């Protein structure tokens, strides 16, 4: 079984979100479970410089110009690079320049990634050819379309990490990307008058996966599918739609082992987490106080995440004795909003705007509650990290969050399954009730500790996940 993941990020080389963490870990898991997984990424500079044993495999002209295909290893997995510097040799984001605008040639940049992914099914590498091309999100969405145009020399799976990003390009571009003009159709890649790379993935793949069981269902609803629910419902009935929950990488997210933390700790020695708390309080500039719950946020700041509700509920949170530590980047309305909040309530709100990998560890390791109050959430790795760090997650019952967190309800406490806090509707009031709940639990320290241990007993394993994908790759044959 040979699989090629086609995608545009991979931790630790280049990461803008959860996709990178999946790509950084799933292939190794799959290899453990007896699938020969390789990864194909565009040669962005950070990726290129991480893969130091990369040799030339071949060299092609292409509708977007010349690529030289490289192959190397990284962390014991086979990595293919699309080396096309006129497209990819640009600093910073895969997706947009330094003043946050999509590169005007994105349509070529990502069509090519899709294209190379499909060429591998046909022998671009004379020595290795995948049986399944596994494509991730809109960036790799044309790969199944290129594969359909060639008569499907390999079976394809497209997995949606997030339905909200649709990869829309002007229809004329049908002219620049080398696909049959016939593919521009509602039964194909056309979507609301433009080209959709997402639609191309959803339509042309042999099978579609979402990154959690409940999100696989939610995307058959209009509330989450944004116009695609028609395709998704059909594809559901055909048995071509499923969810496979993400794992977490234990090499990099485990308090037992985590070298970025002031102090390491375990499910049985939670006393050792205290010190991470003091240090976080200091670093953020909060009153150093162990008698008080410290809530935390680590996320992209965009409407998806519900953070404006956190903002809205903060007075109520502070009024009960709580602290807030925030680390995140995006919506300047939110950035500014949160910065304002920290100014107004110094010593009880700390806020670092920006992206800092290592500091998210120091937060995960130090806080009592991580807040993930998403409007929608295909998986959400941060609450999985909070579970593992025994920092209890406070989430909205949607997507992966619904799949992975159990509320402190009396049944749940009694069955020994409660692992955090869940609220139901997208508004400050509904969130504030979960906040109150956490204040109540906090005043029953035994119970808090009991829930902490259950949180830290949940297991999110990539090798378990691999097995599900393996089953899929065999069903498609
Ligand atoms: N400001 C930040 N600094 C460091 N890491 C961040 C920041 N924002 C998000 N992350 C990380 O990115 C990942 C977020 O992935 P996830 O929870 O799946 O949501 P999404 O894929 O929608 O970003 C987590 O590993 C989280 O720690
Ligand atoms: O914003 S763009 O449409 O131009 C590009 C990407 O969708 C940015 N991402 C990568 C995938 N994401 C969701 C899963 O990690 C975060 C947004
Ligand atoms: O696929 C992993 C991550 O990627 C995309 C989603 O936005 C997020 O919920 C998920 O955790």
């Amino acid at each position: 079984m040979q699989v090629l993941h086609v995608c545009s990020e991979m931790f630790p080389l280049l990461k803008t979100g959860g996709l990178a963490d999946v790509i950084g870990a799933l292939p190794a898991a799959q290899i453990a479970d007896g699938v020969d997984a390789r990864v194909l990424l565009p040669a962005f500079p950070d990726i290129r410089r991480g893969v130091t044993d990369a040799q030339v495999v071949s060299r092609r002209d292409t509708f977007a110009g010349h690529i030289t295909l490289l192959f190397g290893h990284y962390n014991g997995v086979g990595i293919y690079l699309i080396d096309a510097p006129h497209l990819y040799d640009r600093p910073g984001s895969p997706y947009h320049d330094t003043n946050l605008f999509a590169y005007t040639d994105n349509v070529l940049r990502f069509a090519l990634l899709g294209w190379v992914g499909a060429e591998m099914a046909s022998g671009l590498d004379p020595f290795w050819r995948p049986d399944v091309v596994h494509a991730h999100d809109w960036h790799a969405g044309l790969a199944p379309a290129y594969l359909a145009a060639r008569g499907r020399p390999a079976k394809s799976v497209f997995t949606v990490h997030n339905l909200a990003y649709q990869g829309m390009f002007y229809a004329h571009h049908m002219n620049d990307i080398q696909l049959p003009w016939s593919f521009f159709n509602i039964h194909g890649l056309e979507f609301n008058g433009q080209i959709s790379f997402l639609k191309a993935g959803l339509y042309y793949a042999d099978h579609i996966t979402a990154v959690s069981p409940t999100y696989a269902r939610e995307i058959t609803e209009p509330q989450f599918a944004y116009g695609m629910e028609g395709l998704l419902q059909q594809r559901h009935r055909e048995g071509r739609l499923s969810g496979v929950l993400n794992g977490v990488d234990e090499k990099i997210w485990s308090p037992e082992t985590d070298l970025l933390l002031a102090s390491r700790y375990t499910r049985d020695t939670l006393e050792d987490k205290a010190e991470n708390k003091r240090q976080l309080q200091i670093a953020m500039g909060l009153k150093v106080d162990d008698k008080v719950p410290l809530f935390a946020v680590v996320s992209r700041l965009t409407s998806q995440k519900g953070l404006d509700l956190v903002l809205e509920a903060l007075p109520g949170l502070l009024e009960q004795g709580g602290q807030l530590a925030l680390l995140g980047a995006g919506d300047p309305v939110l950035q500014e909003g949160f910065l304002a909040a920290a100014a107004e309530y110094p010593g009880q709100v700390g806020v670092q705007i920006g992206y800092h990998e290592a500091f998210s560890h120091r937060i995960m390791g130090g806080a009592d509650v991580i807040l993930v109050p998403s409007r929608f959430e295909p998986c959400g790795l941060t609450q999985l990290y909070g579970l593992k760090y025994g920092t209890l997650p406070l989430v909205r019952r949607t997507g992966g969050l619904a799949d992975t967190v159990s509320d402190c309800s009396l049944e749940n406490l009694a069955d020994g399954v409660a692992s955090g806090f869940v609220f139901e509707d997208s508004n400050a009031w509904s969130l504030l009730r979960a906040i109150r709940r956490a204040f109540v639990l906090w005043s029953r320290p035994s119970l808090w500790r009991f829930v902490q241990r259950q949180a830290m007993a949940m297991d999110f394993s990539w090798q378990v996940a691999a097995k599900s994908y393996r089953e899929l790759y065999y069903r498609l044959k």
